[PDB]
């Protein structure tokens, strides 16, 4: 399209991303090519948009491309890399050349860029018999100092090197280090810039959007490298990071396409919290009753009787935690096979505003879908916009299933009626 | 001595140094030896004492120790270094290894250390026919960003590398770069840590304390390397830096001995501002008269007559600028050859508090010294402590030269009498 | 030694002390002598080093030296002082002269010094029949206002006087007031400057370092004055203050020697928290098992069997709280009587980072010492530096007790071996 | 009146006083009586109203009431006080008792009150032969530290004591010290709380409102004590203080009545800047012409001709500085003896907004008054509210002097007409 249409398309994601923190793990290959000026520029822009940036790069591949040309062969283990003194020394060289060239590339074509001693490392030690020598993992990250630079508006640049209190230096694994830094900062987003296009499924298809479970279950059959991504992306989510993303850093302007279109072009991973939602039974009736009574009493929910719940308990879903129930929601069916109706949606006032509402609606929508329903009605007297704001369009008596149009007239509430269309 | 005596000796310099900025130019040799853990520790301490630190290191010697072992020979010019692409690339390697090892050394045996893209460079260009290729000099230093890190309490670490807006990188001369950064920050002190003990004089003697003139005149006969120090130290002073210092970074704990003892152990350089102080003549009498009248009229200065100034004008010194006079001061002599007396010391109220007072006293003391006087009296009614605070001890009528003891009794002012001893 | 050696010796304590708060209770005798210029200077320095200072002085002795010369005799009670209106009035005089002279002494030989109405007092009331009249104790300290002055870098000076909301003034006991102010500020250190050298033991020996228990048990046989110190020093520790210290304010530069040498020269008191550490029994095995399993499973701890723990349960120590166990650690012995080995050291992840690790190592070291062991080995695969950092030096297969060298080869883990020497 | 009417009366002065600084010099007698609780309360309130308070008290009278009861007699000189060591020591006692009791009184019947070492003193030295011993005057006030406490909302309390850098203490004269502190802070108001009702005139009348000149000329015949007030109040004004005030601190709630009523009850002093305003002559015509032309050209001022100014130059006043003119203003008279008219009022755009406008109107009003005019008209097309806002009420053609009503109709401008009444 036109410039304007594209700019307006990006606007909502610009809104979201603003004043948010984003930790980028970057493959060290991308710091050498012509792939460098391009992505320095894209990072520049990210800065220009009020995004707080932390950047970490790896060095494994450079190290190896020096081992190879040297006669030496690299040993990895549990996926990590045995780093001797000489190659630890070469990684400090590499970090100096990559940071300086990223800087030059960042300056010409003035964004404040900063670096410091934020990471303290300790040696991974020995694994399965094998000494990881100078392979480190992060022991203690200085979260305050970093916030402080990011507060100032500075982009933070981190090499894959931590220091120990014995005055030693340890090579860090970029992929797990970026995950750990993101967890410390509670970053809204962790972005891994790799050399592939996201993460594939069994047969060839690039996985757009994945839950942590689904990612988890891809890994059973996936190549070891992408196995390590997912495991680090899973641990990050579990640690607090709202969203992790895998892209191809080599594919021109991929970074921008991911962040600022509904599409994206790589893979995106997110963890739903635990939300036991189960089909109700006669045991739950006093609980639903207690929850729902005061809302009836206030005119928010249609009067009911215990008889109705006894005889209708199979259209009810409940949301529980540690036994106790915090929500419920019903689905009514009708003579018309295309229609459903979500009713008696409620959540404890004390567990309100945490997404329980949304999870119950989702659950009933999947329940409705799974039985052929393509039009979900909601009839509400004081909560219409909650539904309006979640895909429900305004409707009318005459659009309702015949019998419901009946009960609507004779119940007297003059509630607002809404429908949402559900597809294949 | 004991710990306590040493700690109390350091206290006054600790007072001075606190919250003050200090830019250290460091020879890159000192970043490799066992000379590294030692001086990381001393810099640590400096930090611990509330000193704002900027650190810059050179790379010339490392570069050369790579040219030599390569077959290549290094060309310098007007004292600077022709840096080709390959050696520019090696200086980025060097900076990564030196910053990482200084860090490790700084961490073990936690001080906040920071680095960023504060320098923009431009190529020195061509000199006397010779292309300096990638030899840069600083074009624009980001003074705000630096203050901001130093305000936070961070030690700033700078490599000898600036970036251009064409996305190129230029090797910087440490010695002149540290001078330029210090000038930008208006640092109170610029410290060059070298491999010699300060700067020698003609015959062998280490020059403790030098004015910029005196340094300037040593350089006519001095080795080119120390010639370049002095020229950069001179330009720094002229630019605002209150004090520049040359030490031996290799000599264990030299840094600490310089800053925190009256002694020091290297050389220290400072510029007096311009202070035309000349022997008065009959032309100045109305000016002195005008200056001095209102103070007489107030009881601060002994009454006088124009006759006295006419006939006594040769014991008077005046301080001038752009013709106009801002101060004067007399020296009286007596039958006793060991005695003098500073009198009629005065400075315009509008040029007060800038050191003019002090310069006039100094000048009369040199005048007194040069004629064999070893005891300078001052007789003041409302300004005793100005003299007390500058080496004058309390005295009495009976200590005065006989005739002055006479005039003292019969002038009636009951001014306080002070003396200062002056030696060989 | 030399200046440099002394300065480097002080550096680590300078590091510690920086930005830390220190409340000094000062005997009012020390505010009169030649002991005043000396310790104003030392306090000056303390300021110069970034230490936040609160200062409180007493007046009892001055009051008494006025009662005596007056005919009057002073009555104390439960160790405190009955202050009538007239002597309350004289303590306000004393505070004005002592604050003014401390100031003058502080200014000449410029540190920001501040004072205000931070203390509200209430009357101690009546004790054992006796009216303490104008003897107050602190009712409410304005902790915010004080932090605020200390944040500004000001030294706070407090007289032993609080005000009541009835508009009355109450004399405060310096020793207990300094303890209360320190508790409010949660100061890292409380320092009492007295006229003796610390606190003695039964027979003559100056007690260098004491736990609160040990101090507590000295007091059963100690002179009443030092009894009151310890009781106030104990309550301070219990209240949060990390460390309280008793010195001789009269002994020149004692203050500096305490803070900045390993030695010190007075007495120092600290409270260990509660840390039930007991010899394990067959009941603890499932708990240790549960703790230790997942670490085995991860390769951090040597595989074991329940049989081993059943038959080896006597070399195990466990750390408990409210029944539940949070840590364990074993000591192995060998045919060589000089050798031991700490093994199976572990702490719950949820109670990690609170010093439990350290307490278990300490406990096993005392256990090893008490049975003649002078060389403690530790064999760790992924936790060597935890031991390196706590007095363990690197070792080798050949240094191990013969049998352990055996098991080491044939267990296959290629863990790192460390030893620590333990003396008499 | 009623509470409401009084509160509304105070409101406008509350507006003015808010966030403004007020330095109070307080006679030390007022710190002892029942006059203490009363004025602590009134100062309290002042604080409660957002007024930044600095308070300084004297001690002379207490000192003397100790000299008298001792046999000793006090010597003053040029109005100041010879303070020996013993009485310097007693003033430190006095300051401790007065600050403590003011505090108690301030607390009961919680306002933050602060004190520190803001003053450095130097000895007045010797005057007219006489040694002022420990009589000091302020050498350097720490203006930053004080602003900083006042910024925090703290009331600052200062004793009449400064310290020297020789570690000595000097008694300060409250009256001149408060003037010097006020000048440093550029305080909006300096308030001297004495034991009389303001400053009298020749015959008995309390002087309400005085210019610095008028105060100056009262002093030729005034008692020495009030002579010293005026001289210190004059120097303060000249130094920047907008307004100094003399009250009776003993008269209950005088402080409040001064600040918050149009009345006041003591005396108030203010300095007009220099404002050469002189009757114009034929020399000024080109200058007025140049000033006034562009405003005519814009429709702001009635067209004129040079002829009119030539023949009418005697009704013109001009405001000059260094020769150059910055303003002018005319007064027209009419057949009606009660009428005047201010016209052709103008000020250079470059000297606008500094009160020149106001000074010209004032000058013409005095000119009009002095010739019997009781109704000043102003006819303006684009500047009515400037006049509305300065005592002019709206009027109409028919209210104008007959001839002016004529010229008004036939000039065509439909300017707005305003009048101001002027009385005896
Ligand atoms: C068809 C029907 O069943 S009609 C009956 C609907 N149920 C009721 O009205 C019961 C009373 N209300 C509730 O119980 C509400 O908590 C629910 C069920 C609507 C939503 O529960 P939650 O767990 O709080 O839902 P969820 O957390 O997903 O959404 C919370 C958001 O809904 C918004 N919301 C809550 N009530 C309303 C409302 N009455 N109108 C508009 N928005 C609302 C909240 O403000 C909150 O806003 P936010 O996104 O800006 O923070
Ligand atoms: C023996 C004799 O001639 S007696 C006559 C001495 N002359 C007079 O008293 C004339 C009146 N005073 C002056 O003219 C003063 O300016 C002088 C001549 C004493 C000093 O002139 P400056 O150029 O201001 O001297 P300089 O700048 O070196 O020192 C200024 C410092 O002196 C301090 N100083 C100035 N006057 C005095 C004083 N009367 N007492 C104590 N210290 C003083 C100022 O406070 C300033 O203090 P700082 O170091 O804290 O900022
Ligand atoms: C010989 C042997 O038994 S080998 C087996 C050692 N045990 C294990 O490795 C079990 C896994 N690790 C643990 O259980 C760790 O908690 C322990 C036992 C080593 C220490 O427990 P804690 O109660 O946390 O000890 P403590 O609180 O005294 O010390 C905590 C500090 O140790 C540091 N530390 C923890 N693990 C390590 C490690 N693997 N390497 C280096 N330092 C470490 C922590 O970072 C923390 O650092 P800090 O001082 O900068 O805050
Ligand atoms: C009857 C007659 O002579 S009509 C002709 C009046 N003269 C003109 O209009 C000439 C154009 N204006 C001027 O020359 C204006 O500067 C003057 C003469 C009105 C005032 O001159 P100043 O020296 O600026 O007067 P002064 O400093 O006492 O007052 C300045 C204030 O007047 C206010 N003021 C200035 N012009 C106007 C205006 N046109 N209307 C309302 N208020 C105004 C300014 O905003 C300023 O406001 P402040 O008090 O909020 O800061």
């Amino acid at each position: 399209d036109s410039f304007v249409a594209h700019f307006r398309e990006a606007a909502p994601y610009i809104r979201q991303m603003r004043g948010t923190t984003l930790v980028a793990g970057i493959d060290g290959r991308l710091l050498e090519g012509g792939t460098l000026n391009k992505l320095a520029a894209d990072i520049g822009l990210l800065s220009q948009l009020g995004i707080r940036l932390v950047l970490i790069h790896g060095a494994y591949h450079f190290l190896d491309r020096l081992a190879a040309a040297q006669g030496r062969t690299p040993h990895y283990c549990r996926g990590l890399r045995v780093t001797d003194e000489t190659s630890l020394g070469q990684a400090q060289q590499f970090a100096g050349t990559v940071r300086s060239r990223f800087e030059a590339a960042l300056c010409g074509s003035s964004v404040p860029l900063v670096s410091g001693n934020f990471l303290t490392a300790r040696p991974i030690g020995v694994i399965d018999g094998t000494d990881m020598e100078y392979a480190g993992v992060i022991r203690k990250t200085d979260t305050a100092a970093l916030r402080f630079q990011l507060d100032a508006g500075n982009i933070v640049w981190m090499p894959p090197l931590g220091h120990s209190y014995g005055g030693k230096t340890f090579n860090l694994d970029m992929v797990q280090a970026a995950a750990s830094v993101a967890v410390s900062l509670q970053a809204e987003k962790l972005v891994y810039l790799t050399l592939s296009d996201g993460i594939s499924r069994p047969d060839g298809t690039l996985a757009e959007t994945l839950s942590a479970q689904e990612a988890q279950s891809l890994a059973e059959h996936a190549a070891s490298e992408t196995r390590r991504l997912i495991s680090s992306a899973v641990a990050a989510l579990e640690g607090g990071v709202h969203r992790v993303q895998i892209l191809n850093g080599a594919a021109d302007g991929s970074l921008l396409q991911e962040l600022f279109t509904r599409n994206g072009i790589g893979t995106s991973i997110a963890k739903e919290a635990f939300v036991s939602i189960r089909q109700a039974h006669s045991g739950d009736i006093p609980h639903i009753a207690a929850l729902i009574r005061p809302l009836e009493e206030q005119g928010i929910l249609l009067h009911r009787s215990r008889e109705y719940l006894e005889n209708h308990i199979s259209e009810f879903s409940i949301l529980e935690h540690d036994g106790n129930l915090y929500g419920c929601a019903a689905l009514k069916t009708f003579a018309e096979a295309d229609c459903g109706e979500i009713a008696c949606l409620a959540v404890s006032p004390q567990a309100q505003d945490g997404g329980y509402g949304e999870r119950l609606l989702a659950h009933i929508i999947d329940k409705a879908r799974g039985i052929g329903i393509s039009r979900l009605f909601a009839l509400s007297t004081n909560t219409g916009e909650w539904f309006a704001e979640r895909g429900f369009q305004t409707a009318s008596e005459d659009e309702l299933p015949e019998t419901r149009r009946k009960d609507y007239r004779s119940n007297g509430r003059n509630s607002h009626i809404l429908v949402r269309r559900l597809h294949r």
